[PDB]
């Protein structure tokens, strides 16, 4: 297996603290080594990270490793596009930024839209 | 910071839970030899050593053990003789009495707390 491997396996038995300060510690190495992870690498680690900061309720720290993930993103059974849009969406609305809840939640095609996706949107428009 | 975590959790008891973890800093760690302080390696060991220990690795331990010892002889932080003393018991379930007694008696006479003193009067029998 791999590191990030077991970040993913931390993630999901919900040890979201050692998630945290490991991702977190592994984001540092990262910026310091680059190319010790792929750009998916990279993203994963993002995700998982923000993921983290969003369960420990630090909503800011969170949207920015959100958006710094779709950043990567763009470039070219990995955290779907979609899923961190949702996120990112409740991220800003709890920090009360609808206009940019609804942005990143509009600008999925709507074929695309999940019904969880379209609850969301529902409620903004109010 | 990440090591006081993992004190903490050991502290709590949240022993698998800490061996996970403290297992792939160490390996972390090796790749980055100037990641982390000697000293903060040297918590890590011990750490590791502990879980290892909860878990009934004692073979295990004792490696871990030992490589702590070693580290804290090139230099917060874990009583050198509390390892010890842990280290003299993974060897005396191992029965391992020899390499038990050596590490203990190797402890100076007027630092050797009521614990090891019991430790080593058994072993004596």
């Amino acid at each position: 297996m791999n590191v990030i491997d077991h970040v993913r396996d931390m993630a999901a038995a919900g040890l979201h603290s050692n998630v945290r300060l490991l991702s977190s510690l592994l984001l540092t190495l990262s910026n310091n080594n680059p190319e010790l992870f792929s750009p998916p690498q990279k993203y994963q680690l993002l995700v998982y990270h923000a993921d983290s900061l969003f369960h420990d309720k630090e909503y800011r720290n969170a949207v920015s490793k959100y958006t710094m993930a779709l950043q990567q993103k763009k470039a070219l059974c990995l955290p779907s596009e979609i899923e961190v849009k949702y996120k990112l969406a409740e991220c800003y609305t709890v920090l009360k930024q609808d206009k940019d809840a609804i942005a990143i939640l509009d600008g999925i095609p709507s074929r695309q839209r999940t019904p969880k996706i379209n609850m969301l949107l529902a409620n903004l428009y109010k």
